[PDB]
């Protein structure tokens, strides 16, 4: 509803390396964003339930918004110029800001992931011969939960703590890892790719319509799948931003509007799902160099060239959903989700019948059960 504070900030910039000015509004909703110029919300922006902190390295100062959102601390850095500027945006900001089991339940199995929040850890539950993933986060680095009701999400089986850690356990697929089962098979063909594209399009559309929540960080490497070969969407982000690549996220994904940190929204999603379907499409990536200032300039400059093997439905998707402007990508308008699940490509889908898992996968990893480690 209402603007609290607005006004100049300096801000870390994630990619490009800078301290780039950007004109904020704090709202009385939580929203806190930054545009480039003087100008539906997101809980991604907004500071309800976040720890604030005033610090003088590396600038004099600086203060950080660093917040726990969902299972993943997510932070931002901001610098001003003088100690009585940030006290009013700290006290602004502070002032919005209103509203079973244990360690010892679980084997420990290998280690599936790490960053410098903590650990992603492959575990086996004693009790039920169950294997999920319990995601460890160390305390010391970061100073009441309902889950999506949505099948290709990452559900919660638990949440609990020790002194010096945050536990999520959390399911994990055995089916195998999507970026495996394209590195072998190459390339897969637009029915394979459609039906991937529209089971991540049904999960991200719940994502940004019941939880006003976007995902930021779809991939290839965060895409699994289940024993019966639906889609699972991984929640193993562990990662600092500004610390040893020194940003967070693979940039080959990552959208021109991520890059330019400007004001994103709800299409950054589908800019993500046109390069993991294009990847899937052409077995190979839209943009890629092995110097991340060239890869940068790529996705910020070049215009794409599609392959000749490429369906016109497939083609007229890929470069919807991967225009550079968000306003006029596919799924950036008012309609988000609806938008790509009404294109032609997606013919036929019954997007009800998508999330009640009925589509029929044209893959189906060579699993026997839940408890099959086959893969692991
Ligand atoms: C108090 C609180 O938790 N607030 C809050 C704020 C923002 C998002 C969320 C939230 C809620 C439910 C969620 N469910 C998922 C999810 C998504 C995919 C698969 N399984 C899942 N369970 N998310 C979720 C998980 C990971 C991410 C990854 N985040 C980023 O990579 C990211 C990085 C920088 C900026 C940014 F906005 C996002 C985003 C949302 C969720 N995020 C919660």
């Amino acid at each position: 509803v209402a603007i609290v504070k607005e006004g100049w900030l300096h801000k870390r910039g994630e990619y490009i390396k800078t301290w780039r000015p950007r004109y904020f509004l704090l709202k009385n909703d939580g929203t806190f964003i930054g545009y480039k110029e003087r100008p539906a919300p997101l809980n991604n922006f907004s500071v309800a339930q976040c720890q604030l902190m005033k610090t003088e390295r590396p600038r004099p100062n600086t203060f950080i918004i660093r917040c726990l959102q969902w299972t993943t601390v997510i932070e931002r850095t901001f610098h001003v110029e003088t100690p009585e500027e940030r006290e009013e945006w700290t006290t602004a900001i502070q002032t919005v800001a209103d509203g079973r089991v244990t360690m010892n339940e679980f084997e420990y199995l290998k280690l599936l992931g790490k960053g410098t929040f903590g650990k992603v850890i492959l575990v086996k539950e004693k009790a039920t011969g169950r294997y999920y993933a319990m995601k460890i986060l160390k305390k010391e680095v970061i100073v009441v939960l309902q889950n999506s009701r949505h099948p290709f999400l990452t559900a919660l089986k638990y949440s609990f703590q020790t002194h010096d850690r945050l536990c999520f356990v959390m399911e994990y697929a055995n089916g195998g890892e999507l970026f495996f089962h394209l590195s072998r098979e190459r390339v897969f063909s637009e029915d394979r790719a459609r039906f991937y594209g529209a089971e991540i399009v049904s999960a991200l559309d719940y994502l940004h319509s019941e939880k006003n929540v976007v995902y930021r960080d779809l991939k290839l490497e965060n895409l699994m799948l289940d024993k019966d070969g639906h889609i699972k969407i991984t929640d193993f982000g562990l990662c600092k931003e500004g610390i040893k690549k020194t940003f967070c996220g693979t940039p080959e994904y990552l959208a021109p509007e991520v890059l330019e940190d400007n004001d994103y929204g709800r299409a950054v999603d589908w800019w993500g799902l046109g390069v993991v379907m294009y990847e899937m499409m052409c077995g190979r990536l839209p943009f890629y160099n092995q110097d991340h200032e060239k890869l940068f300039e790529l996705i910020l400059m070049e215009e794409i060239r599609f392959p000749r093997t490429l369906g016109p439905e497939a083609k007229s998707l890929l470069s919807g959903l991967l225009k550079k402007d968000p306003k006029q990508r596919l799924g950036g308008g008012s309609e988000d989700a609806k938008e790509i699940m009404q294109h032609r490509f997606f013919a036929g889908i019954v997007w009800q019948h998508v999330y009640e898992k009925k589509l029929s996968p044209p893959f189906k990893p060579q699993v026997t059960s839940e408890t099959d480690t086959r893969y692991f």
